[PDB]
């Protein structure tokens, strides 16, 4: 069934898998199959030159899944054997919730893209705080092995107090977490993107921080936000801004995009939600670039957005990523496309004279 391979997964498996199985259902299977481990062997072994220190973290590689594909924490073990540097889960909402009615996922199969409008489906704090309780001195060993875990908050559809949607999160799941995500960049949450601008983003990042340093120093998270491809120039210096006089840990760039670049051939191009994939790509890494300068180089950045390859990564981590994240290129290459990244980037490192990931991060802007 699964022997075993790059090509036979890329050429055979997952389009078979695709044409007998919509996205939801088969995301449902892959998260399924990922948390029993029924995986095939991860055969490539990370090298030094992989091996990125950041976040107050060691990642054994900086290849890392994005948040969206384990929602609810349920297959973060089987994650970590795909191959991923570091897990990412959620986004978690404080109350559970349903989400969009269905469909509210399309392949984009002739962009190598993704829609979706999940609408942040989430088994809720309390029952992913058990879930994560069951195996947290597994992750500790994990997290000193070099293998952190991310958890991504969200907020509820109905809530009237976004900041205290993500205060509980963080006050629940940041004791459990290596890094937490404010993610005020959700196409699919009326409102979500507008805690992006200034006064308010200002005043939403202070009541998270001051609920992180609350905790216990061993319980203690970093914390990032994730932001939009879609933020004008002058929310972008805003969120530079704040983020500096803040010291928010790091930002996560980008969650998907509301734009439909031109070019989009899937039948599907015009449904609603966030586009991910290739046509974010390039998006994505060009507000890594912006965001890395404005930030002057000293905030930490996860880039991610159309990775499939290891020179989508490596042109992220030149851009200024420390690390890199991806989803959409799992859904058509299947789980050999992890290995395929590490490979391919290690490849292209020592090609471009670089010692280390470490020695990469940021090179385009130092040219
Ligand atoms: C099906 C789907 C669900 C997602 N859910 C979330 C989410 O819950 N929270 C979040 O911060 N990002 C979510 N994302 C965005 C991804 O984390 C990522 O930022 C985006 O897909 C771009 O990466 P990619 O092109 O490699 O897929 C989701 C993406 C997809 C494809
Ligand atoms: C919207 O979210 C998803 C998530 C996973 C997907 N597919 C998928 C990912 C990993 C898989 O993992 C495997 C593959 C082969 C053997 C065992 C597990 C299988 C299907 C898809 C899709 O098919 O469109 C969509
Ligand atoms: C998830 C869709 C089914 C794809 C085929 C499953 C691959 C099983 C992996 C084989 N094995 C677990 C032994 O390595
Ligand atoms: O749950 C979702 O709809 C969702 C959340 C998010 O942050 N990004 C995304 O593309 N979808």
């Amino acid at each position: 069934m699964a022997t075993g391979d790059e090509r036979f997964y890329a050429e055979h498996l997952m389009p078979t898998l695709q044409g007998l199985l919509d996205p939801e259902s088969a995301h449902r299977l892959a998260v399924r199959f990922t948390s029993l481990g029924l995986l095939p062997r991860a055969r490539f072994q990370d090298s030094d030159m992989l091996e990125v220190r950041v976040l107050g973290h060691k990642f054994r590689n900086p290849v890392g899944i994005a948040a969206g594909f384990d929602k609810h924490g349920e297959a973060v073990d089987g994650l970590y054997k795909m191959g991923f540097g570091f897990v990412e889960i959620g986004s978690v909402t404080p109350k559970p919730q349903e989400g969009n009615p269905r469909p509210r996922v399309f392949r984009l199969p002739e962009d190598q893209a993704v829609i979706n409008r999940y609408g942040f489906n989430s088994h809720g704090l309390s029952v992913v705080e058990h879930r994560l309780r069951a195996r947290q001195q597994k992750q500790a060993k994990l997290t000193e092995d070099g293998l952190p875990l991310g958890v991504n908050l969200g907020k509820n559809k109905t809530s009237v107090d976004a900041a205290e949607d993500y205060a509980e999160g963080v006050r629940v799941l940041g004791p459990l977490a290596d890094y937490l995500v404010v993610n005020v960049s959700s196409p699919n949450t009326a409102g979500l993107r507008s805690l992006q601008g200034k006064a308010e983003l200002r005043r939403l990042l202070t009541k998270v921080l001051q609920e992180r340093d609350g905790l216990r120093r061993v319980h203690r998270p970093a914390v990032l936000v994730k932001i939009a491809p879609d933020l004008t120039s002058q929310d972008k210096e805003d969120i530079a801004s704040v983020v500096k006089e803040l010291g928010i840990d790091g930002l996560i760039v980008t969650n998907t995009t509301v734009s439909r670049p031109a070019g989009l051939q899937g039948a599907l191009r015009s449904e609603t939600g966030g586009l991910s994939g290739k046509p974010l790509r390039d998006l994505s890494t060009q507000t890594i670039r912006e965001m890395y300068a404005l930030t002057q180089g000293r905030v930490p950045i996860i880039g991610v957005g159309g990775v499939s390859s290891g020179q989508d990564a490596l042109e992220k981590i030149r851009a200024g990523a420390s690390l890199v994240q991806l989803y959409t290129a799992l859904t058509f290459w299947g789980p050999p496309v992890v290995g395929k990244v590490k490979r391919e980037l290690e490849a292209l490192l020592k090609e471009q004279g670089f010692g280390g990931v470490t020695d990469a991060i940021g090179a385009d802007h130092r040219r």
